[PDB]
């Protein structure tokens, strides 16, 4: 075997239900293929390959896609476009992220890292072959990433360039953390409750290896200050509606009487500036009774502060907006490549 790096358009595949009215299920149902019945992964023996993460047409296919299917699944009142108005009808809907698997056409394959520490750019000493990726879900997400894979070994500090500060860092964890958002029986009044004994155990962890990465610095973290409201909170979609979390508390440099259950403070919006950077959408009031989302806490999204090259800190902040690095996150270890 012997290939070559390459960029092609990517076909899809998920265990979508037809019968389901879930979102998620309907457009996966005649946007996407059923799953490969018969998956196999094949190692390439004494096969070294770099891979880079920040450097991936994979991302940017997966973006489009998620583009597409929350423009054809979600139904907002009106629709407040660059100068322009849409008004509709805005029914609630079923909203559920299924996994996607991501696949080669012919003449190309998917190369998998399989190296435990790999942090996503760089030599890859231990690699697959696959048809498709694994099932990933197309969780949006700012500062915290939900539902996703986790590290293996140690936790990963991912980000193109640690010495720019206004590159991404992505925090790849080792230990999922739950998070559990409930709005009871304001109708838009809701909460998040997080074990703080799991929660600053980890965020401890996360802090000791930012040290060995920043020069044994002291490492400091703060919350974000200015930008949009999905920006400066948590923001997420449980069941159809959109979750604006304070997530001050978790990033609270203290607690590293604090090790009970931190309970986030949220609000629920109808009116939400879009992360496909088009402008505004409202949507209808929440359902009636009492909405739940209990979620794995498997990465963190931060921004390292400037200005602090002759001082002894650095400083990192929740990230957020560019839901890029949100499929980076899972399609880190992976790369197409053209058969030769
Ligand atoms: N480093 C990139 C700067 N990002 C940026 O400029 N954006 C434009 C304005 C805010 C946009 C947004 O994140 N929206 C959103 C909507 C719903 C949910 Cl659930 C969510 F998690 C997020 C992103
Ligand atoms: C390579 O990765 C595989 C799959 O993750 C795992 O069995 C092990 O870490 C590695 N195996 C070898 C033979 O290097
Ligand atoms: C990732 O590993 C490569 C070596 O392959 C190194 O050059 C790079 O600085 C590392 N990046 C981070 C964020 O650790
Ligand atoms: C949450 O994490 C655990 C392991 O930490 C995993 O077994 C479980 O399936 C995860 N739940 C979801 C919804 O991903
Ligand atoms: C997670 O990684 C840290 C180092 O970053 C390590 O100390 C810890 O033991 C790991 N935890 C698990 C459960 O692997
Ligand atoms: C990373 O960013 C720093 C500061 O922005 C810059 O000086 C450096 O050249 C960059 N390194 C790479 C490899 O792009
Ligand atoms: C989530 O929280 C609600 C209320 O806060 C509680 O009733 C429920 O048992 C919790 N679920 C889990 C899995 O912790
Ligand atoms: C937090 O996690 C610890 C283990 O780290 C566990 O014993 C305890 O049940 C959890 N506490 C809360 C309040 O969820
Ligand atoms: C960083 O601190 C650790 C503390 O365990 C020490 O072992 C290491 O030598 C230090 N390295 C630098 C570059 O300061
Ligand atoms: C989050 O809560 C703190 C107090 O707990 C408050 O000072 C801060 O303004 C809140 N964040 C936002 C974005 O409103
Ligand atoms: C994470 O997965 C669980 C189980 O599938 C689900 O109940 C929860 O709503 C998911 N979280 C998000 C933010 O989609």
């Amino acid at each position: 075997p012997v290939w070559k790096d390459a960029d092609t358009t990517l076909f899809c595949a998920s265990d979508a239900k037809a019968y389901e009215t879930e979102v998620h299920n309907v457009w996966a149902t005649h946007a996407c293929v059923p799953t490969d019945p018969n998956p196999q992964e094949i190692h390439l023996e004494n096969v070294t390959e770099n891979f880079n993460m920040w450097k991936n047409n994979m991302v940017e296919q997966m973006h489009e896609d998620i583009i597409s299917l929350w423009d054809q699944s979600l139904q907002p009142c009106v629709k407040l476009t660059g100068g322009s108005v849409i008004k509709q009808a805005c029914p609630k809907i079923s909203f559920d992220p299924i996994p996607i698997h991501y696949c080669t056409p012919a003449g190309y394959v998917i190369l998998k890292c399989n190296d435990k520490n790999f942090n996503g750019t760089g030599p890859c000493k231990n690699v697959s072959s696959v048809q498709c990726t694994h099932g990933i879900k197309p969780v949006v997400s700012t500062q915290l990433l939900l539902n996703g894979s986790l590290a293996e070994e140690e936790i990963i500090i991912r980000s193109e360039n640690l010495t720019n500060n206004a590159k991404t860092i992505i925090v790849h964890l080792n230990k999922s953390v739950e998070i559990n958002c409930t709005r009871p029986s304001d109708i838009r009044k809701a909460y998040c409750e997080i074990n703080g004994t799991k929660w600053n155990k980890v965020l401890k962890q996360v802090t000791e290896k930012l040290k060995e990465h920043f020069n044994n610095k002291t490492i400091i973290f703060q919350p974000p200050s200015g930008g949009d409201l999905e920006i400066t909170m948590h923001t997420f979609n449980c069941r159809g509606e959109f979750f604006y979390c304070n997530t001050t508390q978790l990033f609270n440099n203290t607690c590293i009487g604090c090790n009970g259950t931190i309970t986030l403070p949220c609000k629920i919006k109808q009116i939400i500036n879009m992360w496909q950077g088009t402008g505004q959408a409202m949507y209808a009031p929440p359902i009636d009774g009492k909405i739940n989302c209990v979620s794995n806490i498997t990465g963190i999204l931060l921004t390292r502060d400037g200005g602090a090259n002759n001082t002894s800190n650095e400083t990192f902040r929740p990230g957020g907006g560019d839901m890029r690095d949100n499929w980076r996150s899972e399609l880190y270890k992976y790369k197409v490549v053209q058969i030769e």
